[PDB]
C-alpha cells in the first residue's frame, strides 16, 4: 500500500529556513550544534531548532527520527538545508532537563522514578524494535514536556543514535563517563547499553548520587570499567528491594546477562502507582476511536497530517495519558488485546458485567477499529494514529488546522491538490491509479480532476 506515517510529512524543504522561522533564544547546546528556540513567522507557534554547521556530513538524525513515533520520543517537523548549515525542527518541551530536576529535588519518589524509568523504558523498547540504539541516555537528554507537577519524559539528541544489526556489533566509543557502559569502552556492543545507561540514570532518580564516580572523566571510566557498585548508602534504606533488583538486571556486567528493555517494561517494580482518569474522557476517546470509518488516503494523510505535525503538546496531554495506561506492556504501541483490555477496563467503570460480554464479539469490533485506524497498516496503533483518531473531532478540524493541512498539501500553491501533489505528499513517485480514482470518485466536486479547499473541507468535515 502506500503507508500513512507522521515521518513521510518530514521533507527535504527548498524554502530558506529564515523565510519561515524567526529566532528567539538559545536554550543550549546538542551532541554537535546548539538548538535555538524559534517562532513560526506567521503562526507565532514555538519550535525548538538545531542547528548544524556543514563545517563542523550526514542528516543521520533526520531519518532516524522520521521512523519513530512514540509519546515519549521527540517530534521532528520539518528539517532545511543550507549552503552553510542544517536545521532541524522540532516539537519543544517546555519542562527542561531531568538534570536540573534532580539538582533541585535531590532525590525521587519511588513513584515518580518508576513511572521515568517506565517511559524510557518504553521509548527504548520501541526504538530498538525498529533497529535503533540511542548510545547517550543522561538526564541532559530527557526533557519534562511541560511545567506540570507529574510531566511526561521525552528523549532527545538522536545526534549520536545510529542503526544497529543483531549481526554485527557496534566498535565506536560513544557516550558519557558516568553513563556509559563498560563494553562500549570496550570496543564491542550492542543495544544493550541504552539500558545500562537508563540504569544509571534510575540509580541517580532514586539515590541521588551516580553508581560510579570518580575526581574526573579518567577516574569514573577506571570505576565504570570494574563495574562495580553498591547499595551502601543511607538514603537506600529508603528504597523497596525490587527497585534495587531491577538496578542489579539493568547494570549487569556482561551483556548477555543483562536485561532487555522490552523484558525490564514487565518488571514488578515498574508497577508502580497511586492517578486515575474521568470517565468521560475516556469514554470520548473510546467513542471517537469507535467511530472513525476508514478512508480514501487522501483523507487519511490529511488526518495524519494534522493529527501528528499540526496538533500542540496542549492538546494532546491527556490523549497522551490514555495512551499509556491503554498501553499495558509499555511497548508504545496498541494491539487488539491491550485494545481489548481498554474497552473491558472501561465497562467495569460502567459497572456493566464482565462475564455477561461475547468476548468474541468485542474481538471482532476490535479487529475493525485496528483496521480503520492502523494508518500505515504495521498491525498496530502508534501513539500518532491514535491522536489523530481519538482528538475530537471539531477540535482536531479547527478551521486554521483545514486551511494549513491544505496549503501544505497544495505544493505548487494552484489552489488545488493534484494526484502528483499527493505522490509527493507520500514520498513515492506515482500514486496509483487506482488508488487517485477510489479518491476523485468520492471527493472530486466540480469534476476538474482536482480537489479544491471547498471539495477538501468537506472531505474531512463528514
Ligand atoms: N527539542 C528540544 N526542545 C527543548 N529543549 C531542547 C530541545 C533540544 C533538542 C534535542 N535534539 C534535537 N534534535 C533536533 C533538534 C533537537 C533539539 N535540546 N533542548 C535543550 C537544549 C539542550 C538541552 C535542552
Ligand atoms: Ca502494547
Ligand atoms: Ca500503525
Ligand atoms: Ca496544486
Ligand atoms: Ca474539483
Amino acid at each position: 500500500k502506500l503507508a500513512a506515517t507522521p515521518g513521510m510529512f518530514v521533507q527535504h524543504s527548498t524554502a530558506a529556513f529564515s523565510d519561515r522561522y524567526k529566532g528567539q533564544r538559545v536554550l543550549g547546546k546538542g551532541s554537535f550544534g546548539e538548538v535555538i528556540l524559534c517562532k513560526d513567522k506567521v503562526t507565532g507557534q514555538e519550535y525548538a531548532v538545531k542547528v548544524i554547521s556543514k563545517r563542523q556530513l550526514l542528516l543521520k538524525e533526520v531519518e532516524l527520527l522520521k521512523k519513530l513515533d512514540h509519546p515519549n520520543i521527540m517530534k521532528l517537523y520539518e528539517f532545511f538545508e543550507d549552503k552553510g548549515y542544517f536545521y532541524l525542527v522540532t516539537e519543544v518541551y517546555t519542562g527542561g532537563e531531568l538534570f536540573d530536576e534532580i539538582i533541585s529535588r535531590k532525590r525521587f519518589s519511588e513513584v515518580d522514578a518508576a513511572r521515568i524509568i517506565r517511559q524510557v523504558l518504553s521509548g527504548i523498547t520501541y526504538m530498538h524494535k525498529n533497529k535503533i540504539v540511542h548510545r547517550d541516555l543522561k538526564p541532559e537528554n530527557l526533557l519534562l514536556e511541560n511545567k506540570r507537577k507529574d510531566a511526561n519524559i521525552r528523549i532527545i539528541d538522536f545526534g549520536l543514535s545510529t542503526h544497529f544489526e543483531s549481526t554485527k556489533k557496534m566498535k565506536d566509543k560513544i557516550g558519557t563517563a558516568y553513563y556509559i557502559a563498560p563494553e562500549v569502552l570496550h570496543g564491542t556492543y550492542d543495544e544493550k547499553c541504552d539500558v545500562w545507561s537508563t540504569g544509571v540514570i534510575l540509580y541517580i532518580l532514586l539515590s541521588g548520587c551516580p553508581p560510579f564516580n570518580g575526581a574526573n572523566e579518567f577516574d569514573i571510566l577506571k570505576k565504570v570499567e570494574k563495574g562495580k557498585f553498591t547499595f551502601d548508602l543511607p538514603q537506600w534504606k529508603k528504597v523497596s528491594e525490587p527497585a534495587k533488583d531491577l538496578i542489579r538486571k539493568m547494570l549487569a556486567y556482561v551483556p548477555t546477562m543483562r536485561i532487555s528493555a522490552r523484558d525490564a517494561l514487565e518488571h514488578e517494580w515498574l508497577k508502580t502507582t497511586d492517578d486515575s482518569i474521568d470517565v468521560p474522557s475516556l469514554e470520548s476517546t473510546i467513542l471517537n476511536i469507535r467511530q472513525f470509518q476508514g478512508t480514501q488516503k487522501l483523507a487519511a494523510a490529511a488526518l495524519l497530517y494534522m493529527g501528528s505535525k499540526l496538533t500542540t503538546n496542549e492538546e494532546t496531554v491527556e490523549l497522551n495519558k490514555i495512551f499509556q495506561r491503554m498501553d499495558k506492556n509499555g511497548d508504545g504501541q496498541l494491539d487488539k488485546q491491550e485494545l481489548m483490555e481498554g474497552y473491558v477496563e472501561l465497562m467495569k467503570l460502567k459497572g456493566e458485567d464482565v462475564s455477561a460480554l461475547d468476548q468474541s464479539a468485542i474481538e471482532f469490533e476490535v479487529e475493525q477499529v485496528l483496521d480503520a485506524v492502523d494508518f500505515d497498516k504495521n498491525g498496530f496503533i502508534e501513539y500518532s494514529e491514535f491522536v489523530t483518531v481519538a482528538m475530537d473531532r471539531k477540535t482536531l478540524l479547527s478551521r486554521q488546522r483545514l486551511e494549513r493541512a491544505f496549503g501544505m498539501f497544495d505544493a505548487d500553491g494552484s489552489g488545488k491538490i493534484s494526484s502528483s501533489e499527493l505522490a509527493t505528499i507520500f514520498g513515492v513517485s506515482e500514486v496509483d491509479s487506482e488508488t487517485w480514482r477510489r479518491v476523485l470518485a468520492e471527493v472530486d466536486r466540480n469534476n476538474d480532476g482536482e480537489v479544491d479547499f471547498e471539495e477538501f473541507r468537506q472531505m474531512l468535515l463528514k
